[PDB]
């Protein structure tokens, strides 16, 4: 028996934002708790850095609300499927922010069911190239050129 009951989506500055944010009162619809979200929020916001996140706060009937989010949108998951995570104490050597083509397309199939895309070689694009936007930089893909 799965049915969401309520799913708070909107933008919120991501190292920054306060028990008071835009919604706040349209979001107590799980549980009534503003700091948990925005406290755990900060959290991420605080290990990372400030921006801005898409929040997707999805409350369950069971008060269960389900949503990872913290760097910009590809970032979402690109980050951790690329390598951004702590300065390290060592130089990471790589290019800071990498990525794979099978890892672009499965992060893009999901975000590409048939919405405005339908291919992959567009979602693709659409994620390995977000990620190089991102200062990320496509690791696969290998140049395919006379095979």
């Amino acid at each position: 028996m799965k049915k969401v009951v309520a799913v708070v989506k909107l933008q919120l500055p991501a190292g920054k934002a306060t028990p008071a944010p835009p919604v706040g009162p349209a979001l107590g619809q799980h549980g009534a708790n503003i700091m948990e979200f925005v406290k755990a929020f900060n959290a991420a916001t605080a290990n990372m850095g400030d921006a801005i996140v898409p929040v997707e706060i999805t409350i369950y009937a069971d008060r269960s609300f389900t949503f990872v989010t913290k760097t910009p949108p590809a970032s979402y998951l690109i980050r951790k499927a690329a390598g951004l995570e702590k300065g390290a104490h060592k130089p990471g050597r790589e290019k800071v922010g990498r990525i794979t083509w099978e890892q672009v397309l499965e992060i893009a199939k999901q975000k590409m069911p048939d919405l405005n895309t339908t291919d992959l070689e567009a979602a693709a694009r659409m994620i390995a190239g977000s990620a190089r936007s991102m200062g990320v930089e496509v690791v696969g893909a290998p140049e395919v050129k006379d095979a």
